[PDB]
DNA sequence: TTTTT
């Protein structure tokens, strides 16, 4: 409906050139504009996102689970990480007909990701020539939102030397095809309070003195009450505590649904808790995607009937019951075995628990996306990403609805050098790579 | 530290 969401799909539908990105900061739209872009591009397209939450948000599901990629890092073309499908499967067919994958948050989209989209395409439509396949990839998300995740691995070392960086604008494919960059500046998530939006115009850019009006606006620690309120908050175990204690007032038998761990699987690993109490009304949200696809992962709900390894929910998109039975996680580590210059994966543990935590307090990553009513920050031991701060501030449409438990330091206005020469070179309204 | 199955 905007201005420049209209000039924006007109861009991008008028021209056959693949490989554009619709960026701009949070609420201008872009989410609201897929919805366009699904229903100009009806059954020709598919819709994607890393997260679940920001899938389910965009009306589409997970790079991985459409792909059938593994939650592990996908090596350079690798033929034993990125598989194509089974000659008649129903996925060979999608892909195959399929002329249109909508990506939306991109910026979450780690480099491995995308250039296993890319030749999971080539090889799949047999056009290894030509860039995701003869796709036209529409792009959508912001740079200075929430950074791709890494873990300390041998696969930070394995993402440094093939492609310098985590980021999607390092991907190979960006030497093939150039990017075309369309840009949304005026916020409509809160167009209602243009000062609220205009303090967040200036953070973004990380504008000091506009955080310190931040601090002295919108600081309330007994902000976590209000009923109506969604806690954010950076680290998942800082959430678990915060989600007991809401936990702890409400009148019915809980369950200790204890997880049966085994290997070398560490506690700062832990999807979701161990010991996982749960009352017969508690806020949750699922945490894997079901087989059968009644449930998702980024799925919030409440819970209706729970029994001893089972238990039924409600959830909120469609208001309708699924009972989820306990998945099994496992953690990869990346050996350098053998004494030659290739890693290899290894399983070392399992993690068997029921595919769910409370969600009466959120983590910050699974918060990206969302328009939500009222929004309280608890900082915990502190903001650790780079955008993490501007996504917990932006969820709102209100000042009124943000509170901060905390005053903000500086500290914590974290940023990655690679985004401000991406930012700074697709000024000129195109990328192709340094 | 955080995501993905
Ligand atoms: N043209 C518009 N008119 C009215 N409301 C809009 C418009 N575009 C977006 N919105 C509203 O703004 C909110 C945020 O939009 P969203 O699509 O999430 O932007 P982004 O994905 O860039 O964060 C949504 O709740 C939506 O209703
Ligand atoms: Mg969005």
């Amino acid at each position: 409906l905007s201005s420049e969401q209209q000039r924006a799909f007109l861009a991008v539908t008028q021209t056959p050139h693949p490989a554009h990105l619709i960026t701009g900061p949070a609420g201008t739209g872009k989410t609201t504009l897929l919805y366009a872009l699904q229903e100009f591009y009806k059954g020709r397209a598919v819709t994607l996102a890393p997260t679940g939450t920001a899938a389910l948000q965009a009306r589409g599901q997970t790079v991985h689970s459409f792909f059938r990629f593994p939650a592990r890092l996908l090596r350079y073309r690798h033929p034993e990480d990125i598989r194509p499908p089974g000659p008649h499967s129903p996925l060979r067919k999608a892909i195959e007909q399929m002329e249109v994958l909508i990506l939306d948050e991109v910026g979450m989209v780690r480099v491995d990701l995308l250039e296993a989209m890319d030749w999971a395409l080539r090889k799949t439509r047999k056009r290894l020539e030509e860039p995701f396949g003869g796709v036209k990839v529409l792009l959508l998300g912001d740079t200075r939102q929430l950074e791709p995740v890494v873990p300390g691995g041998e696969e930070a070392l394995y993402i440094a030397r093939t492609w310098g960086g985590p980021f999607f604008f390092q991907a190979h494919v960006w030497e093939e095809v150039a990017l075309r960059v369309h840009r949304l500046w005026e916020s409509q998530r809160q167009r209602e309070d243009p000062l609220f939006a205009e303090l967040l115009k200036r953070l973004r850019q990380g504008d000091p003195q506009a955080l310190e009006t931040l601090n002295r606006a919108a600081v309330r620690p007994d902000g976590g009450e209000e009923p109506g309120t969604l806690i954010l908050t950076p680290r998942r175990k800082e959430a678990d505590a915060l989600n007991l204690k809401r936990l702890e007032a409400l009148p019915g038998k809980p369950l200790e649904y204890q997880a049966q761990v085994k290997g070398e699987f560490a506690e700062t690993d832990f999807p979701t808790e161990a010991a996982l109490t749960l009352k017969k009304g508690a806020q949750v949200i699922l945490l894997r995607n079901d087989p059968l696809g009644e449930y998702f992962n980024g799925d919030l709900g409440w819970v209706e009937d729970l029994e001893a390894e089972a238990l039924a929910v409600r959830l909120k998109r469609n208001g309708r019951r699924v009972v989820i039975r306990p998945f099994v996680w496992e953690k990869i580590v990346y050996t350098y075995d053998s004494e030659r210059e290739e890693i290899k994966p290894q399983v070392v543990g399992t993690f068997r628990q029921v595919p769910v935590r409370l969600a009466w307090a959120l983590t910050v990553h699974k918060a990206q996306g969302l328009t939500l009513d009222k929004v309280h920050l608890e900082l915990g031991r502190g903001l650790f990403a780079h955008g993490q701060l501007y996504v917990a501030l932006t969820r709102v449409r209100r000042l009124q609805d943000l509170s901060l438990s905390r005053p903000i330091a500086p500290t914590e206005l974290l940023w990655r050098p690679e985004v401000e020469v991406f930012e700074t070179r697709i000024q000129e309204g195109i990328w192709q790579k340094s």
